[PDB]
């Protein structure tokens, strides 16, 4: 059973999100399992940021755990701006375990993270959350000479999961998601004065097959990451405490981990408010 | 300085809010001026729904001091559906107080017939308002909706604080800072039944917005209407509740009303049901 916890106050440098295993911190990057299922291509998604929220959270690659933390820029707390008409983030909007784009048809680098999951169900998901979902088609986006790859899943206990098998149902039954998906990874870092990103693609997305393949693909990479078998670790904390043939297997990690702190979400500042019309 | 009461929680039917003076509530729909300024048609807007929220929360008008309470359909809480690409409510959603569009005028060329409510005001700037607010605006422009054949005007108004409100002065000032917010706002009115088995709505002058000084005079009528009820010499008051406690000229009239509210109870936002996430695609 997967739970929470939390350290401090929501929207302050000091919150963290681990994710416990029957009541034990494990790594969020690589002791949850990429596959739920296997033989039914079924993920574990690890949820990163709800829908429809602003800051910017995200496992972090360089502690211990790899607990998920808001992002920061210069000391500050990063979030995004909401992008008319849209409002933050407009999917549940996460990372799948056990898989990394390693930085050594899009002609851009790996960008050193997980494959980035785009979960498209009706219920707003929860920072910290392990949600089982199908993979339905992924988008390939260009940002500053870096793929990011972008996964569109759905949770498999959404009402419609049994409705949703490949790309072209959502264009059915979630008409404009796609587009607004394409606009909104285009130009969501505008207001923060960065330019407007690219897809590969002509900004198709591509479908189930594809979006398996890639998924293997950086599956594979994590691997060979976790193995101490790449060629640049980059600063990424291997620590785990579910893969003892890996030689970051540390046991004490868990219990290093301090008790959930859990506070009230700190205020955020008005200014985020704001609609952009860019 | 306006302040407000609540009593209980967020997303309840015990949830009220009042609207204090002097830490005294007053009626929310009579005692607060409609004007702020005059002279420089400066309004004070009564926000009942924050931008991006979903509870359908109204000044209610058969209560005494018509506190803002949570509407109902036959008894269930009233929440707004997820209409995409939109989030709840794309504005900061209210009403305008000493404004009422009196349903029992026969308007028997337009076939038009008022909707008994105060007149709606959509609040544009860019901070998200609270419940019970009291904010200064300027209106810059009306739309007329067509809903289950009662007109309900629309009025387009900013936040006399807003940065933007120093250049924002007519309605095609709008459509310059806020490119695609009155298309929006189009959609969103003319759609966000759907969800809940009622048709699509429609728009007067096929959705045009019309200027501030088009908008001016229907706000001016709307306030002469409430004068008319608050008289109590309208020909069918409706159960309104004409309870107030600042103008003295008035039948209703009394101070003294303000005492018998109860204290403050303020109570954690109550969870709302998973199911109001939910995001429909009407195509
Ligand atoms: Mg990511
Ligand atoms: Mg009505
Ligand atoms: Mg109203």
């Amino acid at each position: 059973t997967y739970t929470t916890r939390q350290i401090g106050a929501k929207n302050t440098l000091e919150y963290k999100v681990y994710i416990e295993k029957d009541g034990k911190p494990v790594s969020a990057f690589h002791d949850i399992p990429l596959y739920a299922d296997k033989e039914n291509n079924i993920f574990n998604m690890v949820v990163e940021i709800p829908r429809w929220t602003n800051a910017k959270l995200e496992i972090t690659k360089e502690e211990t755990l790899n607990p998920i933390i808001q992002d920061t820029k210069k000391g500050k707390l990063r979030f995004v701006r909401n992008c008319f008409p849209h409002h933050g983030y407009i999917h549940n909007y996460g990372a799948f375990p056990q898989t990394w784009e390693d930085p050594n048809e899009t002609k851009a680098v790996g960008d050193n993270d997980p494959i980035d999951v785009l979960e498209i169900g009706e219920t707003i998901a929860y920072t910290g959350q392990v949600k089982q979902v199908k993979a339905l088609g992924i988008m390939a986006l260009l940002d500053e000479g870096e793929t990011e790859w972008k996964v569109i899943a759905i949770d498999i206990n959404d009402p419609l999961a049994p409705k949703l098998n490949d790309i072209e149902d959502v264009e059915k039954y979630f008409p404009g998601l796609l587009r607004a998906t394409n606009e909104w990874f285009r130009i969501y870092k505008i207001p923060d004065g960065k330019p407007e990103n690219q897809f590969a693609f002509s900004g198709e997305a591509k479908n189930k097959k594809y979006a398996l393949d890639i998924i293997k693909e950086t599956h594979d990479s994590w691997k060979q990451l976790i193995a101490g078998k790449s060629s640049d670790s980059k600063g990424i904390d291997l620590t785990n405490v579910t893969l003892p043939d890996t030689p970051t297997y540390s046991k004490a990690a868990s219990d290093a981990i301090p008790p959930a702190s859990l506070k009230a979400d700190a205020p955020i500042d008005k200014s985020i408010d704001k609609w952009f019309f860019i």
